[PDB]
């Protein structure tokens, strides 16, 4: 490591994600920024990059490719390519599709063939900033200069943003929650979390655009990508697993939002299924008697916190798989909401609806929950978001809802 003060009347996102942009302008390089704890991880260039996919895994090094059969669980076979990763460097990253959370429900030849489950890399260079100071790994002579150029100038102003329309429906969602609805009346599951995309008709600044959304929003977790053709950006709302390097296992399911909430019938009922569910899963992958509620429905949004120790049978693959998807982006029961999902909501989910990761060599396991993110692929650009759907629901309610969701991101956009 080497270190370099932070500036004072610089925010550290800003100045994060402007290096994201000075970095890509001069050396073109694929990255992922990674906030956690008031720390901006620019994880730049990639070194050796692991695709997980149904069909097969890859490892990508120098252009080289080295394909792979696996079997069974997606989170061993991740896992053991992983590890190898970080005998080389210190962190990984990357994000985790929805769909590595399908095998767990015997959902997996649903898949296309080569149907993308992870893409975890292991960066050449990483800064690290904080409201302290900027941190250096392994930054070459390229990446020192940019880092002194942008210091040198500072932050470039914000443009301003450029409106969409969110109010037309071309997916059917209304639809899709109507039938949801009847299945839930007839007892197939209680609850099922469906989206719909809104096409952004102009590129976008991915950038420019992290930073005017992420001084409106309060996130757990954010991050802005470009990697693989690939651009995101997201400020997300939950925490689905966190390992500590002690073994302690973190879970933060959150299921308030919109005094009344605190004492909400329906808002309880809903929690107290989550962490229910939470805590079985986590106790698959815990030590015997580790686990706990420490914080419970308390509010944030309503939110407990589970806590375990990861048994020595175990690793923090098995725990991110075993909590994977999070409840509050599928459904109760949870193997019938991806069902669910699976038929009536667009896929492959991809990102939306996934995680974000951040990985260390010391057993670490960052993983964040995605929603509220923006996405480029190919020429397309586009947002998504969803709503929680039971008995009660009806879809004109519903389509607002996300309506609200988008609003996260929709007066933030800004063009380029
Ligand atoms: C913290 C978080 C889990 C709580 C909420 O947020 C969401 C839940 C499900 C889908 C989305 C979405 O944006 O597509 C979402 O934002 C909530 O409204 O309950």
């Amino acid at each position: 490591s080497s270190s370099i003060p932070m500036p004072a009347g610089v925010n550290p996102a800003d100045l994060a994600a402007e290096l994201a942009a000075v970095v890509t302008e001069s050396v073109d390089e694929d990255y992922l920024l990674y906030e956690c704890d008031g720390q901006w991880v620019l994880a730049a260039g990639v070194q050796a990059m692991v695709e997980l996919d149904s069909d097969e895994l890859r490892v990508i090094r120098d252009g080289v490719t080295r394909r792979q059969q696996w079997s069974g669980r997606p989170g061993a076979a991740l896992g053991e390519a992983v590890d190898r990763l970080l005998l080389e460097t210190d962190q990984a990253f990357g994000w985790v599709a929805f769909e590595f959370g399908v095998h767990r429900y015997g959902l997996q030849q649903r898949l296309a063939p080569h149907t993308p489950l992870a893409r975890v890399f292991s960066p050449r260079t990483r800064i690290m900033v904080s409201e302290k100071e900027i941190r250096l790994f392994d930054a070459g002579i390229r990446h020192r200069e940019a880092i002194d150029r942008l210091l040198a100038t500072g932050v470039r102003e914000v443009p301003q943003s450029r409106s969409v329309d969110v109010s037309d429906d071309p997916s059917g969602f209304r639809r899709r929650v109507a039938v949801a609805v009847d299945e839930i009346a007839a007892g197939r599951y209680h609850k099922v979390i469906l989206s719909r995309c809104v096409e952004v008709p102009f590129a976008i600044d991915f950038p420019l655009t992290y930073r005017l959304g992420r001084r409106h929003n309060t996130p757990v977790r954010s991050f802005l990508l470009q990697l693989g053709g690939i651009r995101a950006l997201g400020y997300s709302p939950e925490l689905v697993t966190a390992v500590r390097a002690d073994g302690v296992v973190i879970t933060e399911p959150l299921a308030g939002t919109r005094d009344d909430l605190e004492s909400n019938s329906k808002e309880i009922v809903e929690h107290a299924i989550s962490v229910r569910s939470s805590l079985e899963e986590i106790t698959d992958i815990a030590e015997p008697g580790s686990a706990a509620v420490i914080d419970f429905m308390t509010v944030r949004h309503l939110g407990s916190t589970i806590r375990a120790r990861l048994d020595p049978s175990s690793d923090r693959m098995a725990a991110l798989e075993a909590l994977f998807p999070a409840v509050t982006a599928s459904g109760i029961p949870k193997a019938a909401g991806v069902e669910a999902i699976f038929r009536l909501d667009e896929c492959p989910r991809g990102l939306y609806s996934g995680a974000v990761v951040m990985l260390s060599a010391d057993g670490g396991l960052d993983a964040a929950l995605t929603l509220r993110a923006a996405y480029q692929v190919g020429g397309r650009t586009w947002l998504r978001a969803g709503a929680g759907i039971i008995e009660e629901s009806e879809p004109e309610r519903e389509f607002e809802e996300t309506c609200e969701k988008l609003s996260t991101l929709t007066p933030y956009l800004v063009a380029r």
